[PDB]
């Protein structure tokens, strides 16, 4: 049979089918089929055409995405999409009136709009344009301007700045509608004193002078953005007077120094919760604020504050977890690290500071998925004690011992990694199995957890793959100091334990990372194993996630130590297994994985022949404040400067004489600045070490344009094949 | 025997000795030996100590260079040297009184001085600090501030901006003292509307945020700097009132549009010549301006104005040539292209517009070296009709038939490439032979052109090289269309014509370039031939210099055409010779050579297996106005935009699928911006071509720091050895 080739990976020859649905009520969902939008009845599976595909070709522009208003009366059409950072972008928007069957051409949403969202009920709109918030009560009516302070690179109303987008909210939006749309809450960021990262952008060859891009970006220890929080009543807006936004200030325990706003969650129509985090990220406070009809303001009762702190590390996996409120808003459930360091669900009364754990054990709750008056639904890695598996469970709120696994036994050989999507009041749920077999999407009814139907089983892909020599995946563990550490191996087809294969260690190894799991993937590793007969291994060592704080917090204030040593030890253990050619072990990684790859290659271990670092961090003072300081503290003599100075790639330059290294970086990387690799290369040149390099003009952290993505994987494949003494092949052109 | 290795090249194991002297009169010169400065009598060769190496033992700073005042009374000590561009730098200066044995401690030259020069006689000083000119009449006395308009990156008084430094004057200074030091002439450049090139500078690893460097740099067709010219009388300066500078305006034929000041040459104590060039560089005007004692003004009479134009190309090799005036300033000699397109010496009377050619032939005069009362001394490539040779000649002013070759027959097998250094009134001259044998420095008397003595013969290097398997050099020509085109080959030791060797074509090929010559060099090519047994060839095709305008102007308005095609043809002709392995032909070059290498690799010729481009130009709109427009005109639809768009490397990207390419560039290149290689790589990625790259953090066009220089040649050697399958 044929193998899974590099061209198969780069041209997406073998495509994974999805079943992306959008719940619109407790019994119906929308699903896009052959460019038409269909509405499905969950109980019976029958459908009706909601919006014909022809409608999308009526405007003359190509439509990037759509958003139907919750009441189904309007459709927001997104076009002229222009990407900014990981989540941010600008676009033009048109609104189509579904009952009048006509495009709205008056009081349009402006071009270069930064963010738009419908209210959660009805059809109000809030949008951000030129860093200011606007609200439209009706799609054809003039907007009400909420803020007047917006200023490019300085004041951000209702949108995040660079560091809040990447590191705090994982979103460009900083707008939160109340459940029924009466109130609009928003954050305002002030970057006045934040230094700018500056880099060249070359653009099309017609551009005679390169542009200098300047982005407010706080590097470790630098001046951070400041934040304010406001709530506006959208039902009392006037065309005669400016809108009154009510400020909610941070608690004084936060105002004493630098801090962040890290979570916004509405509890009821008149109650909002906010979580704040100190700049030293081991102390956070939740405020619960109620609307006061007598003053028109928001009161955050001091008696309702909840403190969450950590003595061994930072708070949360990446940030404090979100609360899930009961309907009355008087209690909530939240994932918290317990006394043993395992993340479990805790039940709180809004006026009481001691919470009660409702789950326990040497495993962790990943997320709370739905909450009804009778049950709480959650995803955990409890099943078979496999940290890299995921299953859906339900717990009776009247008896915590009554826990049922909803997904564990549905198809145990094919499905060990689930996510879920519940209908509006959780009468139904879609289960999404992503491995170890081909992804499988199914629909279920909550009343008795009855399976209704299979939505997508990837039978088309299965038929195609029967004719390909596909690799296999092994997930297992090694024991180090009486602790299990998990690894995975992508094994070549017809794997023979009596033969010696070359091995590539694929690394991430950042705090809370997980690279050993049960997910089915078709990626570069699939080609390396299928066509090139390379074993591609990954290992989750100290600092990795979902296995408790004793493992995750092991690298607290000490990045570039145990997680680096544990990758080296894993490669030694893989050599001890007997089917690995110890003369052909390589390592590669991107981002944090590029940093770890570089630290490993500079260790002088003698284990690795070669390695590739893509967009690596090289020195923690070059990376952003929020992520870096979470694990490293501040780069000051009084805090952790000594470790910042001891954990650079540059200090290990002399040891690179022992290895073959390929260093790759996009010149327009706004995230891990090209500076980081420019300093690695300069250090290697300064000690006389030869190495290979590749810059990618105008590519960012993703090196994700169609042509650059094909080019980088082609270049890396040649490098690994040459390191491993694997043959080349001529092609006509 | 051992070979000449890469470490020998990088560590300078085998050193070429020089003999750098400084003439102080018509009979004596200074020579630095064992840090002592000696004064030599040219006639007899005896010496005396001028300044002992112990004088400045307690100075407290490492001295970079020195400059003795023309009257020998003072010495300027340069220290704290900080490089800027190719020529520019700043430094600190101390003045030491050689008679009193005292360092000047008051009214010192400021730190961060941009330029300093003694007057040509005596000991006045002019300097530029913070873009303004200052004059000191005596080293211990306060300075007179001449200009008050200087402003970083905007107004430059007495110093050049980036483009005038690189492309017009080949110097940072823009100050010209009159012969006896009475007047100080200077240019002022105004870069207000010139766009800025911006690039990152990463600095030491301790720098948390990269710096953005911003330099006023006009790319092709962009707004250029403007220029003004002034003359100040330094004998009538006052501590009470500000100095009066007299402006000399450009002629109306220049003021009608954009133009450049391209030459300043004093003719007498009261007469200065200026040459101006239109932005379309095929028309130049020389004004001869006289001081008017009655008005205090400088007048340039049209009766003494001379035009120089070209109908086939630009004016001059790189710019209009310098005039050499007779002592009375009533006539001058200048190299001009003749009716046949060969550059020869023309004699002009200041008020007569038709000049008389004093030399002629199918060869060219390279430079006028000295003009005495009876003879003119010049360097040419006449000898044996070899364009890549250089010899010194003299011609009698009253009889152009009385020519003597002064260097041709001295040592004809060892020496075919000379330069010269004459004493103050040319009674003596030092000849400097740079090849084809080991360099040889000798001293001569011009009384009857008799040799006095050998100054340095490199016998120490010769003894060391006898134990090394050194390569040889062949210089010859091929005939194409009844025209000779010259090439050179660096041949491996024990070269066997019956065997096939890999070949590397080392390219420059820019307008007026010459890569085939008789110079002896110890460089990367020496290692490739000596250790790796690679033939390193270079070829001078259309557009090359010193062979007349029919060859040089062949690429006018058409860069990236004939000079590219002729490198490909040369490699085909080298294959036709029989000792070349046609499966192992590579090409490399730096700067314009990187552009030609890239254009050749993108040609689809199938001749070359691999190549390396270092800091290449990729598209002429990215390079500076003065150099680019000289050959290309303006990038406008009405002028030459179509050819600017047709001559890019990016347009050839698909053809790179046929070759192995290594692209290298310094990130802080202020000259050929990193942008140029960033656009090549993006075009190759866009068509799915694999290639090799290397950036050099914070390196400029020279990639010349000790560590980066060693790294780039090591990386390139690995690449060529892998291309040629050499262990
Ligand atoms: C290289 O060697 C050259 C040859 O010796 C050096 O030239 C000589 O320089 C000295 C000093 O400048 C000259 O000295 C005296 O010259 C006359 C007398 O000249 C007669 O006698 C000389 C031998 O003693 C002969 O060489 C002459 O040809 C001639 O017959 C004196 O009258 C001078 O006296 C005056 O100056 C001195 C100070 O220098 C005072 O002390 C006296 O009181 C008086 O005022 C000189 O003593 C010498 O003439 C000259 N010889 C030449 C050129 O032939 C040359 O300097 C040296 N170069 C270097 C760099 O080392
Ligand atoms: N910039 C940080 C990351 C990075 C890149 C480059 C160098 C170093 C590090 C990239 C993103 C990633 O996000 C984790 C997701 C968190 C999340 C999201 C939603 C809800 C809860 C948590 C972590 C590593
Ligand atoms: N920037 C132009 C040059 C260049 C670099 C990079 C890309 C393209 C081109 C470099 C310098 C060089 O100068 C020649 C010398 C002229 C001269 C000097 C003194 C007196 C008379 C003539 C020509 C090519
Ligand atoms: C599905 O069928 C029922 C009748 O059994 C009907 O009421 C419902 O509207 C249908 N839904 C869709 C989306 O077609
Ligand atoms: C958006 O831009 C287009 C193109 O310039 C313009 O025609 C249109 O009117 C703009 N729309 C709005 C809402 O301003
Ligand atoms: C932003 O912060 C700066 C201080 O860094 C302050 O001067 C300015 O008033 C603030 N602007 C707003 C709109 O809050
Ligand atoms: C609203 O605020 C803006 C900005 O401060 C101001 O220009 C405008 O006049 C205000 N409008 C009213 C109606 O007060
Ligand atoms: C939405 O909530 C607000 C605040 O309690 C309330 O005044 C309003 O009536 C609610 N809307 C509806 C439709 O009940
Ligand atoms: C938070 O971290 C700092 C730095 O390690 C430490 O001084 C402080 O005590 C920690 N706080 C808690 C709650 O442990
Ligand atoms: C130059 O700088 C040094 C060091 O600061 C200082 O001592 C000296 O006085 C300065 N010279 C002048 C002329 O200002
Ligand atoms: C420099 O030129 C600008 C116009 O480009 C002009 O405004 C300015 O006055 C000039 N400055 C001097 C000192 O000549
Ligand atoms: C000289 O010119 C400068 C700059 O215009 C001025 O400040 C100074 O007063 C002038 N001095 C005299 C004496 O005129
Ligand atoms: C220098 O030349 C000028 C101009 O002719 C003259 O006035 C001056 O006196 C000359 N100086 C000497 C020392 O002869
Ligand atoms: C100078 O060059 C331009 C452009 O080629 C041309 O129009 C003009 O005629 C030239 N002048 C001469 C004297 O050839
Ligand atoms: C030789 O002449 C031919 C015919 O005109 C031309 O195509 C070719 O470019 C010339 N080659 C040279 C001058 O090297």
């Amino acid at each position: 049979r044929k193998t899974y080739t590099l061209t198969d990976y780069l041209k997406n020859t073998y495509r994974l089918k999805l079943y992306s649905l959008r719940w619109i009520s407790d019994h119906e969902y929308l699903y896009k089929q052959e460019n038409n939008i269909l509405v499905f009845n969950a109980e019976y599976g029958n459908s009706s055409v909601f919006l014909e595909n022809s409608t999308f070709d009526e405007f003359g522009h190509s439509i990037n995405d759509y958003s139907i208003s919750p009441d189904g009366q309007f459709i927001l059409l997104e076009y002229n999409y222009v990407k900014q950072w990981r989540h941010s972008y600008t676009a033009s928007y048109d609104i189509y009136d579904l009952n009048k069957r006509q495009l709205i051409t008056e009081e349009r949403i402006p071009n270069n709009t930064q963010w738009v969202t419908w209210s959660p009920v009805g059809h109000k709109l809030a949008y951000v344009w030129n860093n200011d918030i606007y609200v439209k009560i009706e799609p054809n009516l003039p907007s009400y301007r909420i803020t007047w302070t917006g200023k490019e690179d300085i004041i951000y109303n209702g949108i995040t700045d660079w560091v809040y987008e990447e590191e705090v909210f994982s979103a460009y939006s900083a707008l939160w509608w109340s459940p029924n749309g009466t109130f609009l809450a928003y954050a305002q960021f002030n970057d006045t004193e934040v230094p700018l990262i500056e880099y060249s952008f070359y653009s099309d060859e017609s551009l005679q002078y390169p542009k200098t891009v300047r982005v407010p970006y706080p590097k470790a220890g630098a001046v951070n953005p400041t934040v304010k929080f406001f709530v506006v009543n959208t039902d009392s807006l006037s065309s005669v007077t400016n809108a009154t936004s009510i400020q909610i200030t941070a608690p004084a325990s936060m105002l004493i120094g630098d801090h962040y706003l890290c979570d916004v969650t509405w509890a009821t129509q008149e109650r909002i919760s906010l979580q704040w985090l100190r700049r030293i990220q081991n102390y956070s406070v939740m405020d619960i604020c109620d609307y006061d009809e007598s003053s028109g303001r928001w009161n955050c009762l001091v008696a309702r504050q909840h403190i969450e702190m950590s003595t061994t590390g930072w708070v949360g996996r990446f940030r404090p977890s979100e609360p899930h409120f009961t309907l009355d808003g008087n209690s909530f459930y939240k994932i918290i690290s317990n006394e043993e360091g395992y993340r479990h669900i805790c039940y709180f009364q809004i006026d009481k500071k001691d919470c009660t754990f409702i789950t326990k054990g040497t495993w962790e709750v990943i997320g709370i998925e739905a909450l009804t008056s009778d049950y709480l639904y959650y995803i955990s890695n409890e099943y078979k004690g496999m940290p890299g598996g995921r299953n859906l469970y339900k717990i009776q709120l009247i008896d915590y011992t009554k826990v049922t696994c909803l997904s564990c036994e549905l198809n145990p050989e094919r499905c060990q990694y689930y996510s879920v999507s519940f209908s509006k009041e959780a009468k139904y749920y879609q289960l999404r199995c992503s491995g170890p077999g081909l992804p499988l999407y199914t629909l279920h009814s909550s009343v008795n957890d009855k399976g209704l139907r299979v939505l997508e089983d990837n039978s088309a892909l299965d038929k195609m793959l029967q004719n390909v020599q596909m690799p296999s995946k092994k997930l297992d563990f090694i024991i180090l100091n009486e602790t299990k550490f998990w690894y995975q191996m992508i094994l070549p087809p017809h794997f023979d334990k009596s033969k010696k294969y070359p091995l590539l260690l694929d690394v991430y190894a950042g705090p809370c990372s997980q690279k050993a799991d049960t997910v089915f993937r078709l990626n570069w590793a699939t080609y390396l194993a299928s066509t090139e007969n390379i074993i591609v291994a990954s290992f989750d060592g100290r600092g990795s996630g979902y296995q408790g704080d004793k493992i995750m917090h092991a690298i607290n204030r000490r990045l570039g130590t145990f997680e680096v040593e544990d990758q080296i030890e894993a490669a030694r253990q893989f050599s001890k297994m007997g089917f690995v050619d110890n003369k052909r072990i390589a390592i590669w990684g991107w981002s944090y994985g590029g940093y770890v790859t570089s630290m490993v290659l500079g260790s002088g271990s003698g284990v690795f022949k070669c390695g590739i670092a893509v967009a690596p961090v090289s020195r923690w003072e070059y990376y952003d404040s929020v992520y870096t300081e979470r694990y490293m503290g501040l780069p000051t003599p009084e805090d952790n400067l000594d470790h910042y100075r001891n954990s650079t790639v540059m200090s290990r330059a002399e040891n690179f004489k022992q290895v073959e290294y390929l260093l790759i970086h996009g010149t327009a990387d706004d995230n891990v600045h090209f500076q980081q690799s420019a300093q690695i290369s300069k250090a290697l040149v300064d000690v006389g070490v030869d190495f290979q390099a590749m810059w990618y003009t105008d590519e960012d952290h993703g090196i994700a344009s169609s042509t650059a993505h094909q080019h980088i994987y082609t270049h890396m494949s040649h490098f690994i094949k040459q390191c491993f003494s694997l043959p080349a092949a001529a092609s006509w052109s």
